[PDB]
């Protein structure tokens, strides 16, 4: 698979999300760049329908792990790279504990030039003054490894993980994931061993943005794998 061959420079992303917690609807636009190589990942983010009525770091996970920078000693468990430019499917159900749930479907995949993350997002079972709701969590993202395997009886990759949001009181709020990726096109995929993406994030704003926005930059790292035995 050519896949990793798309990653070798600075790509364009495109991020289009539409949501709808407890009926309180939303759309938010990304725009930026992703730099597999390094693992980097730099985007604006726009809730285009006004104010997000939910907080900023809740989305972030499901607002491209084709961006992830793999060792050269891993490239070879690269399932989402693999999959491109035909992309893969990315289906979560995010816990949020003592509260609500999210249910995502988003299409990675090439649009042209563009890495595309196109997400519908349902969120359901929410308090209204919970911590999500009545936007209680502190605008920041912990660094955090979350495990991949995969999932030979569905041609893909699966995942689970705990998120853990700061709460303006010194509190924590548990976010559960449970991710599953397939591929779109039926080329060859690679089926990673086990290992894990190690996740940093740093949240901003932009000064002359007076829209509701996130700006973020991502770094992802793949990591896990033994070694050893290289001499070629």
């Amino acid at each position: 698979s050519k896949g990793e061959e798309l990653f070798t420079g600075v790509v364009p992303i495109l991020v289009e999300l539409d949501g709808d917690v407890n009926g309180h609807k939303f759309s938010v636009r990304g725009e930026g760049e992703g730099d597999a190589t390094n693992g980097k990942l730099t985007l604006k983010f726009i809730c285009t329908t006004g104010k997000l009525p939910v907080p900023w770091p809740t989305l972030v996970t499901t607002l491209v792990l084709c961006f992830a920078r793999y060792p050269d000693h891993m490239k070879q468990h690269d399932f989402f790279k693999s999959a491109m430019p035909e992309g893969y499917v990315q289906e979560r159900t995010i816990s949020f504990k003592d509260d609500g749930y999210y249910k995502t479907r988003a299409e990675v995949k090439f649009e042209g030039d563009t890495l595309v993350n196109r997400i519908e997002l349902k969120g359901i079972d929410f308090k209204e003054d919970g911590n999500i709701l009545g936007h209680k969590l502190e605008y920041n993202m912990n660094s955090h490894n979350a495990y991949i395997t995969a999932d030979k009886q569905k041609n893909g990759i699966k995942s689970n993980f705990k998120i853990r949001h700061n709460v303006e009181d010194g509190s924590v709020q548990l976010a559960d994931h449970y991710q599953q990726n397939t591929p779109i096109g039926d080329g060859p995929v690679l089926l990673p061993d086990n290992h894990y993406l190690s996740t940093q994030n740093a949240l901003s704003k932009d000064p002359n943005e007076k829209r509701d926005h996130m700006v973020l930059l991502e770094f992802v790292t793949a990591a896990g794998i033994t070694l050893g035995m290289d001499e070629l």
